[PDB]
């Protein structure tokens, strides 16, 4: 079995900035979710080899994880906050697509997503 290459976290061809909203996404949003007791499955790309999930990347074609998001924020990969918000939402959606309601991993995603929604509700106006 083999894992795909991870999502890119650097691309010198891609225009970048550091907005107040992106700083909030790192300092408040990512930090809050990263320290949570349920963060660990989401802190790096899904290792379908180690987890013995050969169908994971057959089903999930747009993988995303908080390790990738963390590096994107720290490396100033994004142009705007919406790109990063979309990455978080992709991560949660992949979890709900692949897994079953009530699975431990889904309960973990739901807890992180609740905090995500609480923090992005107060995303500062641009700036
Ligand atoms: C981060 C998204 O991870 C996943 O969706 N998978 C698919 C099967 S659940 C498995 C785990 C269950 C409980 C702890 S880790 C993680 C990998």
């Amino acid at each position: 079995s083999m894992n795909p290459p991870p999502p890119e976290t650097s691309n010198p061809n891609k225009p970048k900035r550091q907005t107040n909203q992106l700083q909030y996404l790192l300092r408040v949003v990512l930090k809050t979710l990263w320290k949570h007791q349920f963060a660990w499955p989401f802190q790096q790309p899904v290792d379908a080899v180690k987890l013995n999930l050969p169908d994971y990347y057959k089903i999930i074609k747009t993988p995303m994880d908080m390790g990738t998001i963390k590096k994107r924020l720290e490396n100033n990969y994004y142009w705007n906050a919406q790109e990063c918000i979309q990455d978080f939402n992709t991560m949660f959606t992949n979890c709900y697509i692949y897994n079953k309601p009530g699975d431990d991993i889904v309960l973990m995603a739901e807890a992180l997503e609740k905090l995500f929604l609480q923090k992005i509700n107060e995303l500062p106006t641009e700036e």
